[PDB]
């Protein structure tokens, strides 16, 4: 088999970078592991910066302007909850509420519309010859071994892909802090109890409200990491959640059996550069920020639109050293939103042994950025997401 | 000896008080350990906000401030060999800072007080404070081998971290928030002109340096050093090679050096009690708190603590209102806490902490960036730095 770009995933980034690549022309193939069931199974989050819903309508989908609200943001703590004007503050802005879900199944119809080659169930994929100029990757699809040659491979694979783990160790430097908590998360068929995204920092732990339509609904609360998700029935998730919420919230919240349930695990990650010779790193499989801050799936929006329009370039000006500066250009976006993600954390969830002072300032930080003009515009204008770097 | 207000400490905290109170009619005793040479022997630092400039004024020690202070419109930082400059009067709507050495803060307050002919009485020694929680509170010192007895209806204690009055309340019914940090800041004052008319705090893989001055011919620089060091194993020389390996090449190229008219290496700590008072017995300023001075902020915190104080007793005293005094460290903590919070941001984001690992240290350099280049960043910078508005009292 041969391509122009092999994509190993298709998850959003893949699935994405996909779409942009075919609409200027450039073949890809897109392997992926798991059935395409299996990757519609993932809920994960369900919050758009608008970079990221122009770049869907670009990519050739976002036809579903309804299933998609746009919504603001809110904060509550030590007995208060502070609106964020999100439009006022960041100069028009705003985000939109879409479920990750949606969004694959989105750019998998995309695809599948385009009768653009995806191979589902494609096992033991292994990369090769990445310094060369004919690099290729091998898999397994039902007992053979298949072979994929192409002229660029992006791996857009995740935190477990097998692209990072195929860049030689030492040409690599990670970054890498580990959080003491994870976020069990459920999905409810139920009216959310806001339009507003509801992040609450409690003294019993952070506890996040949001939605995915006016009869769906997604809440988490951070729990520790020796926490098993089956130690936790609907009904103590939907106490604990009550418990660190105002009361006034809390009164008005509609529960329900949940219809998906899983704690995952938090982390801020980055590796520099994220690329090597012909393979090139995308989304999550070169980097990682806690989802406090909503940017996950954003900043992989972000690799996407810069490899696509670097590859553009390149063949267009028959050149590949462009593709150079593809980890820089990146990186420069990345470091922001890993620096807003671990704030937003850092704010808002309660870690292990802390002591008063640690406390006290924690709260401090509340209230400054949620009761000064300056503090909040901080908040808004990263959370609608900063300015779409230069690129090239 | 009675007085009514008894002030513990001669330092600027306690001599503010005792100038507006005696303006005020309130009669007051400050207590000193050392003596006037000594307290004027310690440099600290020099810069003002303006609400302190304004108290200073109101306390009619303000002319000789007002011919020598410099006032600054912004304030600069330099991280990974850039210098930024943050726009004070712009970003935070026109306010600025005043340099102004808190010696000659100190001075001008000793010289009016004595001009007043208010009571002062150095060399105070084993200060000790009596019956707190009832009506007739007093103290007691030891003044060239007698010891005198102060009686009082109130005390002010405003003698520094290492004070008697703190250390005078049942533990037990005082809450510790403290954080100590890993490094001092070694501090050199010279007799040189400034580098800079701006002040340059300065984030470098060597360490912290920062460039301050007192006059166009007095310096005031400062490195971090980790807490084993010793002044004594710091010439004058090995503090200005260390300095200008710390500062932007451009900045070190036209440094005047000279020797230090003193040294010294203040280590760093963030220290809040709460409450503030117990009976009649009321904190202020170091007394109560600490911050690192890394955010210019420990003397007008202690101005504002004082201002309060001083405008609750006029309540109580023109008025009969005493139990007014309850909401004294509930006033003050307000602020207290915001310039906690400044004061550490701005000590994290500017020196090296011993092993950090390397998520760490990028994230650190990505806080510059974004508050040194972001206008509502900036914006948050400025209006901390220039002194987040007074409260409100009551
Ligand atoms: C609780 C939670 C909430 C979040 N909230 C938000 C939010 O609201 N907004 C936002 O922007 N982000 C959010 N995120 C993050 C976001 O979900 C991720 O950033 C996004 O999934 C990244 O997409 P991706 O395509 O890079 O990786 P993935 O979605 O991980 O997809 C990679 C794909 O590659 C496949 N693959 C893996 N290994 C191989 C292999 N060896 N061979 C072939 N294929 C392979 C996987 O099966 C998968 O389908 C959240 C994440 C979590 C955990
Ligand atoms: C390097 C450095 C730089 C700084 N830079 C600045 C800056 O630029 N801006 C700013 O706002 N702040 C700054 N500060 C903070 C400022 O120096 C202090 O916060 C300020 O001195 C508080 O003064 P005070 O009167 O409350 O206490 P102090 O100045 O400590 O005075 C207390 C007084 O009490 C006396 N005393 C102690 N115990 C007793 C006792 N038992 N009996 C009697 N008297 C007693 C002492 O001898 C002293 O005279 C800096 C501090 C340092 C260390």
């Amino acid at each position: 088999m041969k391509t122009q770009v092999a994509i190993i995933g298709a998850g959003p980034s893949g699935l994405l970078l996909g779409q942009l690549l075919h609409k200027a022309g450039i073949d890809n193939v897109i392997l992926e592991r798991q059935t395409p069931d299996y990757v519609l199974g993932r809920i994960r989050g369900g919050v758009l910066e608008q970079g990221m819903v122009d770049l869907l309508r670009e990519a050739g989908v976002d036809r579903r302007m309804a299933r998609l609200v746009h919504e603001g943001v809110e904060i509550a703590f030590a007995g208060q909850r502070r609106r964020i004007d999100l439009k006022r503050l960041s100069g028009g802005k705003t985000v939109t509420v879409y479920g990750q879900t949606e969004v694959t199944r989105d750019l998998m119809e995309a695809r599948e519309a385009c009768g653009a080659t995806t191979v589902y169930q494609a096992a033991e994929v292994r990369l090769h010859d990445l310094q060369g100029e004919r690099p290729y990757v091998t898999f397994e699809r039902d007992g053979e071994r298949l072979r994929l040659d192409c002229d660029y491979i992006a791996g857009c694979d995740g935190f477990h892909g097998i692209s990072r783990q195929s860049i030689p160790a030492e040409r690599l430097k990670v970054f890498e802090r580990v959080y003491p908590f994870g976020w069990l998360g459920l999905l409810a068929d139920t009216p959310p109890v806001s339009h507003e995204l509801i992040y609450a920092n409690h003294p019993r732990g952070f506890a996040l409200c949001s939605q995915r339509s006016a009869t769906r609904s997604r809440y988490y609360v951070q729990v520790p990491l020796s926490e098993k998700v089956e130690d936790w029935s609907d009904e103590r998730f939907w106490t604990e959640l009550k418990a660190r919420l105002p009361s006034e919230v809390a009164e008005k919240l509609v529960t329900g059996p949940s219809l998906e349930k899983s704690i995952a695990p938090l982390r801020s990650f980055v590796v520099e550069p994220m690329q090597h010779g012909r393979l090139f790193l995308a989304g999550d499989a070169a980097h990682i920020v806690p989802p406090t801050g909503a940017k996950g799936l954003n900043l992989a929006a972000s690799d996407v639109s810069t490899l696509y329009r670097l590859l553009l370039k390149a063949y267009r000006e028959g050149r590949g050293e462009l593709l150079e500066r593809y980890s820089a250009i990146c990186l420069r976006r990345i470091w922001k939103a890993e620096r807003f993600s671990w704030w937003m954390t850092s704010v808002l969830h309660r870690f292990p042994d802390t002591d008063a002072f640690s406390q006290r300032i924690q709260q401090t930080e509340l209230e400054y950025y949620l009761g000064s003009e300056a503090g909040l515009a901080t908040i808004a204008e990263n959370y609608v997401g900063l300015p779409y770097e230069e690129i090239e």
